[PDB]
């Protein structure tokens, strides 16, 4: 219904927080050495 | 002082990532309330 | 609905959690831009 | 370079929430498939 659309949209955003996370940490790695 | 241009770009780049993140997590409330 | 509005709520907290950690984001993003 | 420092420190502590925040969709989702 209107929940599995909510959880297949939920998921892929949970995926793209993962993806911001990980580009932050390389501009980390680049801010510090 | 590249690389504190790199990591300025980089880091503009994930804020609107993160814009994008909200805004969709937000149909997905209207999705899920109706 | 009850649980629907227990979702709503949970999922409209860390929407208000992200557009802080976007503003922090921006802060630190200014603070190296004039250095 | 001070700066640079505190920035660091900054955008960590800012990737942990981030971190946080998928969690607990993670567990909205679980919530959602019940």
């Amino acid at each position: 219904s209107g929940i599995n659309a909510s959880v297949v949209n939920i998921q892929k955003e949970i995926d793209r927080l993962n993806e911001v996370a990980k580009n932050l940490n390389e501009s980390l790695i680049d801010l510090q050495e």
